[PDB]
């Protein structure tokens, strides 16, 4: 499932910058890629009874890892200091050949 | 450890392909590994009182995300919709060369 | 945040082997990184009302999978059997072209 609810915990699954009627990418640049991946986990969150405020731990996995600093100022738009706690790191590929893929945890 | 309880939640250790009391991997096939993966996966889940069905978040790291569409169909007879939260990506290498590895988070 | 408290539960961010005050690298060695993340992360475990301890889960990014040994060893020190559940790959970059990245979820 894209939401699991444990306890206070909310467990999302890996998203994918994905135009959520579609199942096809916002487009192929690594913005908007994000921008969509923020959207729908705010989307996701909420639909939990949770929001981008009760994240508590994210994980950013890139395809390319130069993309680090504007992901981020996408990033720190959707969580601004004080953020979840997070680790990134480059992987050989993602699924569908996207170009970032974030994970989340979250408080209800 | 293989496992760690901590309130109602049980963490696993990422898991590999392995015959448990040997150490060596079951065959140098990701179809024979990744069950195999989903069968160790399930006996340490039931050794902390846990089990397939109270799995609330998964982690595939693959070596190649090629076997994706394989490893998909093994984990769907073993994590039935609605599944776990998940998150899947291809690494650069798992230890001792393995094609896959799993980890996860359940409740107890 | 380097630490977000949840319920129960302490979530810690990715850390790498970086002289905390100076944000800079402690050496480009693997070993002298490897200590030092754990330090860190000591650190911020005590701050956070957790220890070495406390700590559930970890995982661990390499930038080389064959440093894995002398890693293991060095992280043998710093949690003893029973060690915490553990996941270890190796990924294909960290960010500042780190050796290492270590995150963490512990008990409070």
């Amino acid at each position: 499932s894209q939401a699991i609810k444990a306890n206070n915990l909310v467990f999302l699954s890996g998203v994918l910058g994905l135009i959520p009627e579609t199942g096809k990418f916002v487009s192929e640049s690594v913005e908007d890629q994000t921008e969509q991946v923020l959207k729908n986990m705010g989307e996701i969150l909420k639909a939990s009874g949770a929001d981008y405020s009760s994240v508590v731990k994210t994980t950013i996995m890139l395809a390319d890892l130069a993309d680090f600093k504007t992901v981020n100022e996408i990033y720190a738009k959707y969580f601004p200091a004080p953020s979840p706690a997070r680790s990134t790191y480059q992987v050989a590929a993602l699924p569908l050949n996207a170009k970032i893929e974030i994970e989340c945890i979250a408080t209800l």
